[PDB]
């Protein structure tokens, strides 16, 4: 199809289209990436990713036709430790993505280690919401928790400074624009908030004409729950 | 997810999204339900259906919500002969649904031969284009080609008088409007001839909560191209 479009207001556990991966399941009408325990409480090693189920056309090369698509999205994160890790992202990728072995803690369930800032090596665009920067193990990141756009490294192509916030609501914006190649991230929480980064990438470069579209999130030693609480999709062919 | 569309203005050949039982296949941006011999003509004997991947949410006993759906589609039937059979038809069924052992010919596709007739041995909703009504392998049709509503049955529960047209385009819009119940068909030629025929039908006691949507078309002795150009659909689930 030319044009696809999904909503989900909330998440209830009778779900028909998703694709779960790793510990990725539905709890109290919510998505939760990654594991918690009986309690809902947030434990660390886990990974977990979703995946709507129809795939989306991004491009066609026969007709020179790219998607002008827009994801908004809410979530929250929370976490008893004053470091709560690793994030959480929204993603493209090609229709047989799966979770890359080792690809746990910083990598946000995204990247293999040995090819994470190998620009070569993968097809993925994801905005990730980064709360772990230790300068230590996550030597890629800025050294404070932002916002970013990765295209095919877990080193992204740009960053902003973001404020964690333990258990409120992030309302999220991601929209491309065809005609000026625009990716552009819209984030805000509920007190008016406000947060911005804006790239220019042509996707035909970096992504298949077929994709599926989805979340990851990640915990590794530190962790905190990854709770994706609304999501609607919309994608449509324009020509350019 | 509450709400889904989607929309093929066309049908290019590489399709990912479209589940293709019997002869069913792409031709010319087009999608042809029954098989057509190397020069593009209709053959006897063949079925073939096409469905959307991804589940309709139709109905959520949780919530005591239903569904309001809209099918707008257009389609052309071609055939040497002018008693061309046996027609296409717009339905709603199971996800796991299957082309029935001898749903040939009459059957459309859509029934089994033993319990065609018997509603509480079947499970699905269809809007009919029936171009061919002999009485001695049809028993159940009007004596005239006719738009049906089919409700778990080969015999229509309403018709309204249909004219065929050989080569032209027919654009049909259905609607289910869960607040009065009412199934809507307005089927019309480009010269504005206009058809109509509705239905009120509690879509709760017929189908599951989730459903697959799509396409069936066959022919027996007496055959007809039944080509499908183009399809969108979208439906949101409602209070009422
Ligand atoms: O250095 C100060 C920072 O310490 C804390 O973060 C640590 C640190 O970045 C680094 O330390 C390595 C080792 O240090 C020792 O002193 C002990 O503490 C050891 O236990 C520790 O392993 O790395 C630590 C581990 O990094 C993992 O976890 C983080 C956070 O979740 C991820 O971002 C990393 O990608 C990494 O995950 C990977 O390894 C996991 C197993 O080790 C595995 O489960 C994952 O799948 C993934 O492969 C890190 O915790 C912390 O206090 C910082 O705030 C502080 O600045
Ligand atoms: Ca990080
Ligand atoms: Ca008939
Ligand atoms: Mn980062
Ligand atoms: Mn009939």
């Amino acid at each position: 199809q030319d044009s696809l479009s999904f909503g989900f207001p909330t998440f209830p556990s009778d779900q028909k289209n998703l694709i779960f991966q790793g510990d990725a399941q539905i709890k109290n009408n919510a998505v939760q990436l990654t594991k918690t325990d009986s309690n809902g409480n947030p434990v660390a090693s886990t990974v977990g990713r979703i995946l709507f189920s129809a795939q989306v056309h991004l491009w066609e090369k026969s007709s020179s036709r790219v998607a002008n698509f827009q994801s908004q999205f809410s979530f929250s994160l929370k976490s008893p430790l004053s470091n709560g890790a690793d994030g959480i992202a929204f993603f493209i990728a090609p229709p047989d993505t799966t979770i890359p072995s080792g690809s746990g803690g910083g990598l946000l369930g995204l990247f293999a280690p040995g090819t994470a800032q190998n620009t070569s090596a993968n097809q993925v665009i994801a905005v990730e919401f980064d709360t772990f920067y230790a300068q230590d193990s996550n030597t890629w990141d800025p050294n404070y928790p932002h916002i970013g756009i990765d295209v095919n490294s877990i080193r992204s192509v740009k960053t902003v400074k973001w404020d964690r916030r333990d258990g409120q609501s992030l309302n999220v914006l991601v929209t491309f624009n065809p005609s000026t190649r625009n990716l552009d991230v819209v984030a805000t929480y509920s007190d008016g908030t406000r947060y911005e980064v804006s790239y220019e990438v042509d996707v035909r470069s970096v992504l298949p004409e077929w994709v599926r579209v989805g979340f990851s999130a990640a915990s590794g030693e530190q962790y905190q729950t990854h709770t994706l609480e609304s999501w609607s999709f919309t994608s449509t062919l324009l020509y350019t």
